[PDB]
């Protein structure tokens, strides 16, 4: 079980992650979360968005050499939440100056002209709240949005609209 | 207004309900747990699951003539919880005497010899802790079998062997 | 054929009662009866007493967030005796391997330094008798003491050196 | 690398336990601790307070038939800590709502209008410490009187007024 009402992640033995080799911790109150978008595959089923999150962090570990899927979270259109680098380890994001003091969420796809099933926009938000309620996100946690932090088209045009609606959102 | 730390529910508009007739109340801090399978068909996609849902009610309402779905929520094995009478209307599932006291939660399949896939577990569970959140459980609620409770072979043997393993199930 | 002499009890409905929420039921006949006391304060009169029991009930009830008072039947110091959950429903008094199994009375107040009067070991000898009339007791009943249960100072020093002494007590 | 930050606790063999034959676990890190008191007499030796530690447990264990002594640890007014069931084996202290989510520390003595010397209360807030430390206890452990959970004077009126004092007590 996992300690307060904290929504479904599912847990990394279950989509077949490879073992995680980082070591960086993250300062449990965190602040920011940063959403982009994977700019990958789009998934709509678990068995579907299990092999694209193995797709995603083969290619981050596997290729670009680092120790574990960058982001700490990824998102389904399947609207599943998939455990990545957790809520303790600092995840490769958002570059050097953002890493260390926010949470990754990743959604698995392109939303540049396509948006994402409500059931995924429900997820992440439903995400957020099992961070305030397990002490690893600050109450009071501001939303940015990738290209915010960095020079990016993530998280995609439509996707980055809607996350201004939200009641976290700043900047 | 605001707001639900709780979890994700995939709503009744959206997986296509007809509206309810019911108007009968549940008191609101409950006790019990009723947990059953429906014995029809089993499901993995939000796509495949969301039309489970509407065959289940169009069962319950237009054969049966019941108000609106008998459960108060379904579970299906793509991992989501569909809405069904939620937590203040009262259901039609395990009896006169149960169904004014308690939540009857359903999952979509029949589990006689057939065990119900981990997310799907996950999410009852998760829905349940959102439940106390929410204050519509008492934090000391007890999980119960249909069969526990009225003569059936519901939920079937191989979930009811793994709801019995359950921190809150009750004699 | 006809009526036994059972009825001195005050039924719930006369002291003011809270609804109860209880379902277990006892499986008659029951072999066991455990004495205890309520560690509270006395009442030497049907006026008192019905407060005293709603008081004690309020605890369990409200504070604890049990189903009901915890005991099946309450005696009191007036020489009455109150119901409680009664014969056929399942007591939560002296934990989960003895409350299946046992019918538990609680005198209403703190018997460590005190004798409780003739009226109230003659009610409370009486509802045994009575049981037993009915079928809802063996008739070679064992008592314990609540203290020969779990680890308590229930019934009190003086009371539980009363019950030694009677003719059904065991071990 | 040396053990651990942790505090002084007096071992089983030490005080000469009767071998456990406890077998079940709680699951680290636990949320809950649940303050109670013997009811017995104090001790304020070493000398004493060991033999006060067999006499609580042969009662559990020779009269009640328990697999060992029902709480996880007890604080003598020696101003030493006994090593009971420990951090890991589920105690039954507090009924089996709380037994497998709450470690029990019992105060070897009556506390209804006697207070604990200062030594004895700071063993207890001690061996707290020791529990986060070790990862045994949740950093945002919540700690409850005996009497919040069930129907018990337990801690003893004074111990209770002064346990509601603490930085982690809840309602
Ligand atoms: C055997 C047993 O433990 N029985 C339970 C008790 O634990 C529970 O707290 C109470 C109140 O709802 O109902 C009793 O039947």
């Amino acid at each position: 079980e996992d300690p307060p009402a904290c929504g479904s992640i599912v847990p990394r033995r279950e989509w077949r992650a490879l073992a995680s080799e980082c070591r960086e911790r993250l300062t449990r109150p965190v602040r920011y979360v940063v959403v982009s978008h994977t700019a990958g595959s789009h998934c709509d089923t678990p068995a579907s968005c299990a092999q694209q999150a193995q797709n995603v962090q083969s290619y981050h570990v596997r290729n670009l050499g680092w120790c574990d899927v960058g982001y700490n979270f990824l998102i389904g259109e399947d609207g599943l939440v998939y455990e990545g680098r957790g809520w303790n380890i600092k995840g490769a994001h958002a570059g050097p100056t953002w890493n260390p003091i926010s949470i990754g969420i990743s959604f698995m796809g392109n939303y540049m002209n396509r948006v994402p099933p409500p059931r995924a926009l429900r997820a992440a938000q439903n995400l957020l709240a099992c961070g305030v309620a397990l002490g690893a996100l600050r109450s009071n946690y501001e939303v940015k949005g990738h290209r915010d932090v960095q020079p990016t088209l993530s998280p995609g045009d439509r996707l980055y609209e809607i996350i201004q609606t939200w009641s976290h959102y700043r900047a």
